[PDB]
């Protein structure tokens, strides 16, 4: 299941800095719901690129994590920002 691969892809890579839809560097910038829009960071293709690139602080994950992996995580951080984490 992608969502499913995605959560496992999110707990391996990304519950370091942001479990729970937090983050635990720069606490303004979390995966909730209307952070998420306020930062035009609430469609695939912005996420996926913010993975594959990182940013400052955050790593960039498209050496390591093989596109599909990326993609399932973006829909997985989406999901659960509608769901409220
Ligand atoms: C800590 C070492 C991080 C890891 C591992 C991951 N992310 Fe991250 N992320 C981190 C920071 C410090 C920031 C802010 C960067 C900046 O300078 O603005 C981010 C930001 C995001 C966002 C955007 C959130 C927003 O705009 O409010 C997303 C969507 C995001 N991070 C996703 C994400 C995913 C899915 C990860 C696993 C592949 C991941 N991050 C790891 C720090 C860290």
């Amino acid at each position: 299941a992608d969502l499913d691969n995605g959560e496992k892809v999110f707990s391996a890579n990304c519950a370091a800095c942001h479990a729970g839809g937090n983050n635990a560097i720069m606490p303004d910038k979390t995966l909730k719901k209307d952070v998420l829009e306020a930062n035009s960071m609430n469609t695939i293709d912005a996420i996926t690129y913010q993975v594959q690139n990182g940013k400052n602080a955050m790593p960039a994950f498209g050496g390591r994590l093989v596109d599909e992996d990326i993609e399932d995580a973006a829909n997985y951080v989406l999901s659960q920002s509608e769901k409220g984490w």
